[PDB]
Parts: structure tokens; sequence; C-alpha cells
């Protein structure tokens, strides 16, 4: 019920201490770090995108990992989309600080990344108790891992920053119009993209990235622009997030062994609960009171996208996160097959 749900929001709570304070070390290796690039290298232009959980106010657990984005700044950029996967592109340009890395009119992202995780290993050196690892590179982002005094692991993507106006495969996307409305998206839309080295599944491919409109959205979440900013329109939105989150963080705890739901990550939970938000534009549909209803109705479009293998990306309608070639039938079916269980149960995965 409600009750269980705002106890395990209140032992969430328990957490936030010494992950602000973790942030805060992570916070001053990267600025210490981004100083070193900043004067003098090949990513002059370098420049701090803050994104992720942290900054969305919904990091609930695991005060030694983080991940951050650098951008850089390019002279304007053409894209080509790689084959009809509407989120993988090539970057081409239309005498630009880039041309080191350029095969013919391409530019290379292993290149880039190659020079990127040497110039960071250097520049590590120099910095008191913080090592350059190398955890599995997932396409290329993250393109390189740091060991924060041996303990905080921070993950870091580097990425292209196009202010040219969104590509055509994210048309149809970012469907807020009847939740933060029309003006808002237009808004939204005259800001910049991002695009991250990430392997489509041999090639040098990029992918869009949207993680600074994320943050957007959820620090700016209500039909109404003061939700949240008093008493009485304080909404139960993000507190669903956190549940989500904590849902399938203690799901996958409960297979460390053979770990069945390693492909599952926070940002698939974080796509269903836009999906979510879409569907119930209201404030009212997420009065605080109704905490239980509407982690009900996440946990059900959850499910619903792992039963009919579709979860499109937010921004990106044709980019279908859950297809068969990206998450095989069989663990969709697995993850189904337990939260099921936990919903028709009252979550015992929440008891004490
Ligand atoms: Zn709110």
């Amino acid at each position: 019920g409600a009750s269980k749900l705002r106890a395990v929001l209140e032992k969430l709570k328990l957490s936030r201490d010494d992950i602000s304070t973790a942030a805060g070390m992570v916070k001053g290796v990267v600025d210490h770090l981004l100083l070193r690039l900043k004067c003098d290298s090949a990513f002059r232009g370098v420049g701090l995108l803050n994104t992720g959980s942290y900054y969305e106010h919904v990091k609930i657990s695991a005060p030694n990992e983080f991940d951050v984005m650098f951008k850089l700044e390019v002279p304007r950029i053409q894209l080509e989309e790689y084959s009809n996967t509407r989120a993988y592109y090539f970057v081409k340009f239309k005498e630009n600080p880039l041309s080191q890395f350029l095969e013919g009119e391409i530019l290379s992202a292993s290149k880039m990344l190659s020079k990127f995780r040497k110039i960071i290993k250097e520049e590590i050196n120099d910095i008191k108790d913080t090592d350059v690892i190398m955890k599995r590179k997932r396409g290329g982002s993250p393109a390189v891992t740091l060991l924060i005094s041996e303990k905080i692991s921070v993950d870091i993507t580097l990425a292209l920053e196009s202010k040219s106006s969104w590509p055509a495969s994210t048309q149809e996307g970012l469907r807020i119009q009847n939740w933060l409305s029309a003006k808002v998206r237009k808004q939204l839309r005259l800001k910049p993209f991002y695009l991250v080295p990430k392997h489509a599944k041999q090639e040098e491919t990029w992918r869009l990235s949207f993680s600074h409109i994320e943050k957007e959205i959820l620090n700016n979440h209500g039909k109404s622009k003061t939700c949240c900013e008093n008493k009485e329109e304080k909404c139960c939105r993000k507190d669903c997030l956190k549940l989500m989150k904590y849902l399938l963080e203690q799901l996958k705890e409960r297979f460390k062994d053979k770990k069945h739901l390693d492909k599952f990550s926070s940002y698939h939970v974080k796509t269903a609960f836009f999906h979510v938000c879409t569907q119930n534009p209201q404030d009212s549909q997420w009065d605080r009171k109704d905490l239980g209803l509407c982690f009900d109705n996440c946990v059900t479009y959850f499910l619903q996208c792992l039963r009919t293998e579709k979860l499109e990306n937010y921004f990106i309608p044709e980019f279908n996160l859950f297809s068969s070639n990206l998450i095989d039938k069989r663990s969709k079916e697995f993850l189904t097959k337990q939260i099921e269980y936990e919903r028709n149960n009252e979550f015992p995965v929440f008891d004490e």
C-alpha cells in the first residue's frame, strides 16, 4: 500500500548525504581534469554538461558510481543517418579544430575516442589519488572511467554539441504538448542536441543524446509552473520515478550470480516514466496522496512495454529500446514474471 511505499522513500532518504558528499568529490576531480583539457589540448572548447541522475535529484543509490558528460562545441555539423536506425549517425562538416580526426568527410569516433582516452591518462597522473580504469567499452560511451581515491567510479562521456535544429528522426518525438504545453516543446527544441560516440552493433557512428532535456523536464515537470513549489501543489512524479528505479535495482540484486536482468537499466525505467507523464498529463493525476495509484500506473505501463517488446525512445520514437535485437525475448519475459508477481502481492521486495 501507499504506507509501505512511503517507508521505502524514507529509507532512500537515509542515503542522501553520502551521495551528495560523493558528488562533491566527483565534482572536485572533474573540475580539475576539465581545466587541463580546457587550457591547452586538442579538446580546448570542452565544457561540463551537468546531466544524470544526481543533477535530476533522483540518484537514490550507488554513492560510488557517477556518470559525467563533457561537451565539445564544434563548427556546424551535417548528419548522415546510419542505414535506418534513426538514432545512429555519421558526422560530417558543412578549417576546424577537429581536422585531426577526419577520414574524408566523416569524423572518426574511434580516433577521437582514442586521443581523448590518452589525453586524460596524461592529465590524470598529475591529479591526486585519481586513476584511469577501463570498464566495458559499450560502443565507446562511457568513453573513459575514473577512479577517485580508489573508491568512486566516474564514467565520463565525450559529447559533441550541435546548435543546429534537431534531426528529422525527432520530429514526432517529445510528445509533451498536452502535459508541458506546445510552447515548452518549441522552446526545448531550440536547445542544442548532443552526439555521443556509440557503436550501433565496426562503424564510426554517433548516437543522439538529450540528457540535458531529460534533466530540464524532470526539474520542471508539472503542468502547473508552480508544481512542487508549495504544499498545495506537491505531486508524486519524482517519488514514483525513484520507486521504479529502486524496484529494478532491488530485482537485479536478487540475481547477482547469473545476472539475468543485466540488460535492463534505469534509462529504460526513465523512458517508460516519461511515457506515463504523457499519458497522465494533469497534476491532479499525481497528487501526493495517490502515490500508490501513480506507482501502479508506472508499473503496469512498464509491464505493458515488456510484454509488447516495445519501449520507444522518448525523443526518437522509431528507436525501440526493447526490440529483440537489443534485449532478447527471454530476458523481457523473465523480468515480466517477477514484476507481475511483485505487483500482485503489494511488492514484498519492499518488505522489511
Ligand atoms: Zn511536482
